[PDB]
């Protein structure tokens, strides 16, 4: 299925980034400036993520994803929600790749 | 196994996404916007779950599933209930899958 | 005997869904909307369990369970009670099944 | 001894159900509705327990058990006493079962 | 000495019951109804206990035991005292039986 | 060993009873009735202890023992002292017994 | 040497009785009746220890101990002090004995 | 991949420096002077990071990174966001390095 | 060295007695009576310690020790200082004993 | 490569001095005298580090570090920031060195 | 180097003493009488310490040591300072002796 | 090693002394007298440290060292800084020493 993740080095790069940033948001509350920043960051990280994925997962991700509004600073809640979604989605994707590796390299 | 899960990678993917989002709802209370977003995510996530499930499990899931009304923003409580339901349903589903796998690996 | 649980995949599934939901009700209090929602879920979840059980256990479960009243929203308490009973009943059913399997595969 | 518990699967089911509900009573205080439901559950559960027990133990259990007064809702305390009793009685019963069983497995 | 405990399955049954009920009394305070109930329970459990014991221990137990008054509800303290007495007495009795088993089955 | 404990089962029995009751006195404060009952239990328990002890230990125990006056209800403190005394005396007694047993099992 | 503790069974007995009683005085405060009681127990317990000791240690212990005054109820403090001294003295005596035994059975 | 990180020693240095400083930001709130210094450190550190990275990753990092507004002192929050990002990006980068490396060491 | 502690059993007894009493001083504050008793115990205990020590260590201990002023009751603090000193002096003494002893047992 | 750290003894020395000092600033707040003192120590400590580094790392470190102003006492915060940066920078430098050594001694 | 500590049994004796007494000072605050006492003790312990040391360490110790004033009771702080100095000095000295023993007895 | 530490026993001695005194300063706040004494100890301890160090390390230490002015009593903060500095410098020094020792023991 590895046909799904075109650039894996890149997806565990960005996924690790977003995971880290979410762990930051939990730490302590943000101000308008920070929340704004993290929105921008989220848009860019999804751009870069679609690049490292096959059209299958690009479009699935697009279907699950809700872009943000720029006319308003999103809440610390919306930021937690938006990033947690991507963290779960990625962690389940790599669960797929690694379970495939273990079963197959077990036969072999 | 096929009679259960047509697309295993996809159902585990989406399942992890829902589990993580349930962990966020538990983390701290949401606002009007975030709980709205999570309502959407819940709807779309069921959409995407139906694809990787045989029609039996499609319809069983539907019988267990409770759509939200777009005429009111649901409470953090309803969101905890809706997401928790899919998390339990999914884990009992995959527990079935693994009992089947262990049966095969015991047979051969 | 084994003929008691006609569909084992399905009862471990639904059982896990009830287990999770009870854990949510314990988490923090629900509102009229949420607890109403779990009434619905409890009624249909029993339906779906009855599908996966032999006439013996269908009829026993029917004797032990007290359907909810549609005429009023049940308490956070009654929901814990109703879910807990099926959780204990199922966990004891599966304890019977697994001690039986260990007995047989201990024989052979 | 074997003659004591004629239906083992059923007495283990019912037992686990009773123990689980007792732990719910511990969780948080119940309302009049919940206390009523849990009383019923207690009565019906003794009904189902007598079935899987030899008349000897049927009658000993009945001598140790105390029906409730249907003219009044029992306290969360009376429910704790009654269920606690059946939980202890049951574990002390099966403890008999497995001490004899282990004696047999050591014998052969 | 096993000549002492005529019906052992029964004494570890009841002993386990009373132990459990005492663990309940410690949990949280009782009302008049519960304390009354637990008195009744104590009388019956001693009746059933004397049955499973040789005349030796029946009468020793009688000498150590103080029946309750029915003209008054005993305190949570008297109930703790009364049951703790029987729990200690039983646990020391089974200490006797099991130390005998280990020493003798060691020689043998 | 005989020169110490004429009836070992009985002295260990009663000893455990006293230890458990001391654990209850520690648990929470008693009332007029319960502390009265425990006074009785203490008297009777010494009665029963004398039987399983050689006359030497009968009289040594008596020299260490302090009867209560039936003209006043003793404090929870006096009860803690009286019961603690027998618990220590008994454990040092049985510690003597086990040093003797280990001597025999080392000899043969 | 070993001739110092004439009756070892008795001194480990009484020693354990003093150890327990000190642990009670620490538990919670005593009243005039209880602490009076421990005065009596301390005086006779020393008597009974003197029985089980060679002239050497009888006379040394007499030099170290300060009998109590019968003319006043001793403090919770003096009782802890008086009991603690015999506890340390005995524990050091038995440490000597056990290091001697290990030395001898190390020799042979 | 190897082509991705051209100067490994240098990118690891800079990374550890950034992670350490982020943990200082967590330690306690900073003053305007400290926030200014740490901003500078952030800018200079991205300068030094671009050097040890292939133009591919140079440009991806630049697309993900957000320069600060020198016309105002950023919050302790913006500093937490920016450094947190580079820490996640870096660990997800080197995670790529060692997953490929381990693949090679398993191959040969 | 061996020449240093002429009576080892006795110095170990006295030491354990002193250490135990110091821990009582720690337990809770003493009264004038207890402080007086414990002073006496301190004086008498140094008397008994000098006996089991060679004149060398007899005199070194006397040079390090400070008699108390019998014209006034010493604080719980002075008692902590004096006993604490003898406890440290004693452990540092026997530490000498066993370091030399272990040297011998490694030699042969 | 190894030619980067000209004097390794000296840089682990000075590095440990900075590590400890940062741990003190965290311990409890400093005064104008102390924090002035750490300004001096930071400036000279960088000097002494530059001695033990190849031209490469001297110049890089110079680019990353921001000397302090002699015209004002720096905050407890700036001191933590300034020390933390060198702590991370050094720890990353030595992580590079040790992974290189393990690589070489893994080769041979 | 053992030429340095002339009487080792004595230095670990006194060192252990002073260590213990310092652990006492930390426990709870002293009164004028106790602090005075512990000063006296410190002077004497240094006298006895110089005896068990070669002139080298006698004079080094003298150079590091600050005698106390007798015209004033030193603070609990000065007493902690004075004793901690000696505890550190001694522990470093014995670190020297024991590291010498291990390296040499390793060659040998 | 000689090029580093001319007198190893002495530098480790004094180092441990300084470490212990730093532990006391941390323990609890000092007075005018104690902090004065520790100033002296710090000066003298550097005096004594210079002896066991090659002239290189003498002068490096001096470049890192900051004397106190005898015209003012330094704060507990300055003392924490001054002592912490020597503790870090010393540990990085001895860490260098042990890397050298392990090099020798790996070579031979």
């Amino acid at each position: 299925l590895t046909d799904l993740v075109e650039q894996p080095a890149k997806v565990m790069r960005i996924g690790t980034m977003i995971k880290q940033l979410l762990e930051e948001v939990r730490a302590a509350p943000l101000d308008e400036a920070s929340r704004n920043r993290l929105r921008d960051i989220h848009a860019t990280s999804i751009r870069e993520l679609e690049d490292g994925l096959a059209p299958e997962l690009r479009e699935e991700l697009d279907r699950l994803t809700l872009p943000f509004n720029e006319d308003a600073v999103p809440s610390d809640a919306e930021l937690r929600i938006a990033q947690a979604q991507l963290v779960g989605w990625l962690e389940g994707l790599f669960h797929g790749i690694q379970t495939a590796l273990f079963a197959q390299q077990m036969a072999a």
